[PDB]
C-alpha cells in the first residue's frame, strides 16, 4: 500500500464530478505506457569518431566506458 | 686503450705478409654495416591491423607501446 495516490486537498466533489475529473485526467495521461526495452545500437556512436592520442586516458574513461556501459 | 684489436695468436709474419693480410681483410670489411641512417616509418605497421577487444590489455602492452618506442 506504499504508492503515491491522487489527492483532492480541497473541495468535496460528488460522484459525477469525480468521474468526469478522473476520465479527463486519464485521457490526459499518456506517453510510453509499457515500452519495450530500448534497443542498443552502438553503430556510429560519436565516441568512435574522435581522435584519441595513442596514450590518452580517455581511451579508457570515455571510449571503453561507453562501449561497455550496459 | 681498451679497443679490441686483431691478434696473430700463432705465426710470425714478415712485414710484406702482414701488409697483404691486412689489405685483404680491409677489403673483406663489411662496408657501411647497418648505418644509423634508419628512419622511423610506422605507416601500415602490423600492430594496427589487429583486432583488439575494446578492453584488451594488449591495447596498452602491444599497441601503445609499439607506437611509443623510440
Amino acid at each position: 500500500d506504499h504508492e503515491a495516490h491522487i489527492k483532492v486537498l480541497r473541495g468535496e466533489p460528488t460522484p459525477e464530478e469525480m468521474a468526469a475529473l478522473m476520465a479527463v485526467l486519464a485521457s490526459a495521461g499518456g506517453g510510453p505506457a509499457e515500452p519495450v526495452k530500448k534497443e542498443r545500437n552502438m553503430w556510429g556512436h560519436p565516441v568512435d569518431k574522435l581522435r584519441y592520442s595513442v596514450f590518452s586516458w580517455q581511451r579508457v574513461t570515455l571510449l571503453e566506458r561507453t562501449h561497455m556501459r550496459r
